């Protein structure tokens, strides 16, 4: 048997290396990553890789690794795929811990926009989880945490993290991580996977896919959203993505909404993440 070396960026930025038989399916590598992370609730998570267009793809667990990475390196990231709308109901603390790590990266990267105070508050729960109770000895008036809290840091933000940290005295890691999630889960973009598209008029939009349904971000004004129950069929042809919206009451005929994606692979990818998030909603 011929093994291939796999490299996986873990959610704390560390690198895990293992080997799998060259014909192995994605689930094989994923199972090894989950065993290493001591993770049981693994179906909220996935592996990503970068294709030749350099686009983030989900590694399909059903399909051979080699038929997905193709010409690329066997380099992956471990990630949350299905953001739980109710993290309090996850059976395990370790699940909630990896979820926090993903959300920390969603925030720092700017994928999850956050008000100043909420950046400070989430920061404060992360420090309490990582360092324990506020300690003046460690932090002077010129203190700057090693922790990344935000896409841009200011001394004011570092100050607010410390002030809020002071109030979490006696909070255990699992409790800090639960408070982190009870706040993060209310952010408008929590678990929203954004794809660039154009509408039927050629105007550039973002299509958001999440637990609750589909979002169309035209501009700040009039945001369209479709709960999963209102979506009958989703399809792609060529560069185009179509959503079939279930007929409202006493309206004879459904409405089809079509979008232009940058290319056929962008369309296929959006279809697959939509189908998967629709099946996830169904499982709630
Ligand atoms: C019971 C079970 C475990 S994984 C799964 N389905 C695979 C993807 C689609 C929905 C979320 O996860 N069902």
């Amino acid at each position: 048997p011929k093994s291939m070396q796999c490299k996986v960026i873990l959610l704390d930025g560390s690198e895990y290396t293992c080997d799998v038989e060259k014909r192995s399916r994605g689930q094989v590598l994923f199972d090894k990553v989950c065993e290493h992370l001591n993770l049981l609730e693994k179906d909220y998570f996935g592996l990503t890789y970068r294709d030749a267009e350099n686009q983030k793809n989900w590694l399909d667990p059903a399909k051979e690794i080699k038929k997905q990475v193709r010409s690329g390196a066997w380099h992956f990231s471990f990630n949350v795929k299905f953001y739980p709308p109710d993290p309090a109901q996850l059976s395990e603390d370790i699940t909630r811990y990896y979820l926090c790590l993903q959300l920390r990266d969603d925030i720092v990267s700017g994928r999850l926009p956050c008000s100043f105070v909420t950046l400070a508050l989430l920061g404060s729960y992360t420090v309490q989880s990582e360092l324990g109770d506020y300690d003046p000895d460690e932090c002077g008036s010129d203190y700057i945490s090693e922790f990344r809290f935000a896409p841009n840091h200011t001394k004011e933000l570092e100050d607010k993290v410390i002030e809020l940290h002071k109030s979490h005295r006696g909070m255990t890691p699992a409790e800090a991580e639960m408070h982190f999630l009870e706040n993060a889960k209310k952010l408008s973009m929590y678990g929203v996977d954004l794809h660039h598209a154009k509408d039927s008029e050629g105007v550039e939009i973002m299509l958001g896919v999440c637990a609750s349904g589909l979002l169309i971000y035209r501009d700040r004004l009039r945001i369209n959203r479709f709960a999963w129950p209102k979506v009958l069929k989703i399809s792609y042809k060529r560069n185009n993505f179509y959503i079939k919206i279930r007929p409202g009451e006493f309206e004879q005929f459904e409405s089809t909404i079509g979008f232009k994606l940058p290319n056929h692979r962008a369309a296929k990818r959006l279809w697959k993440v939509c189908v998967e998030h629709h099946t996830f909603f169904r499982l709630l």
